[PDB]
């Protein structure tokens, strides 16, 4: 069966009074597991998530040069701090600076952030809205098991761009890293069209095998943000991916 | 702005579990070198595993190595690391030090082309006298604390003669931690074929805004130490507000 649900993962959602899927795709047997086939088949705004995508079409284009290239800080001060000073690709990513990827998106352009989203078969692959916002408040939408069919071209080096362009993204969403495991993954928050959700999507490379990751959950505040991933881990702990 | 200096209180550090050693600190930001022992950060050692950064670098730029997926075959002798008894990509050999795999590689790059690159790389004394598959255990190799700082700061800016594919895929095979906080790409050492008997730790720390390179090595009578590479080094890095 290429799909299983597990409503057992639902006592991690309910621990945290919250509302969401978890989608998990075992890449050495090619099987998914989810909590809910419904929502995670439920395309959203992919929010910041879309910096994956973004990141690897400005490298491709010559937007980006190398992960060491500086973004300066245009002055106009945000309400997060952190994207209040100069930035490169790595510290873009970390941060979700979204006046970074903004500039990016304008130097890409329409026709050609079109082509490559259709080339990467991205969500629903329309673009409609702002240029430097549709990700945000535009036409695009994406699943959780879209966002892991993406993700595993991404992994296997299988999107258009070169290989560089794919390694260097892949450096840039390095997450967490120890003895047992590494997660490469990004965050979003989509809060300028309801319904406001978190996302965090990846993988967890283990020694022997790679499981791919999505999550999205109801997000009414900020408050619940670090619920993304520590919902994604008590599941994986759960599955015995991680200790 | 003085190149090198020493900090004796982290001595305090090696002292505590009864050890002694050096740890060499580099902010690349600054070009400044900290260090418990200048003496000692220029004792030149047998590299051990840390030779693994090399080897790698070679066996990819050569076509020895296609990627960091590739399979190597264990090759059924049982040996004294239940993690080595098993099949390896370059991520998992490196991870668990998988001498036999690396030791493959070795005879595959052969004595005439490991020497040239050696050589290219500024590496250590750059002799590989004694076998082409064990030189780095038990032949002629030699590398300082302050050597190693040298040749990882090629690695980190693409700057070794190979392909910047290659010298990724090694920064990559490297990873050995990473959180909110830092990243650090390293790899361990444990020389116990020649006196003396020491334990190894190289790389780096990345932060937003700084790299800090580091190398330490350690009197290792037995084995039971490994883990102070590690702990040591991290009492360093916390001490002088690298980590928090």
């Amino acid at each position: 069966k290429e799909w299983q649900e597990n409503k057992s993962w639902n006592a991690h959602f309910t621990e945290h009074k919250s509302q969401g899927v978890v989608v998990l795709w075992n890449e050495n047997k090619q099987q998914g597991f989810t909590n809910n086939l419904k929502r995670a088949n439920q395309a959203f705004l992919p929010a910041s998530t879309f910096k994956i995508p973004n990141s690897l079409i400005a490298l491709d284009l010559g937007v980006v040069k190398d992960e060491h290239q500086v973004f300066k800080w245009d002055g106009q001060t945000r309400d997060i701090a952190t994207w209040n000073r100069d930035h490169n690709l790595i510290t873009a990513m970390k941060y979700s600076v979204v006046p970074v990827y903004q500039e990016f998106a304008r130097q890409i352009g329409e026709a050609r952030m079109s082509k490559m989203l259709h080339a990467f078969d991205y969500g629903n692959e329309d673009i409609s809205g702002n240029v430097d916002s549709f990700w945000l408040d535009g036409g695009i939408r994406i699943s959780a098991t879209e966002q892991i069919s993406f993700l595993r071209k991404l992994y296997h080096n299988k999107l258009h761009v070169s290989e560089r362009s794919q390694r260097i993204v892949k450096q840039a969403m390095l997450t967490e890293a120890n003895g047992d495991y590494i997660i490469r993954a990004k965050t979003g928050y989509s809060t300028r069209i309801e319904p406001k959700i978190g996302w965090w999507v990846g993988w967890v490379e283990l020694d022997d095998n790679v499981w791919f990751f999505a999550m999205n959950m109801d997000m009414p505040t900020s408050d619940g943000l670090g619920l993304r991933q520590a919902i994604t881990k008590e599941v994986l702990k759960q599955e015995k991916i991680i200790p």
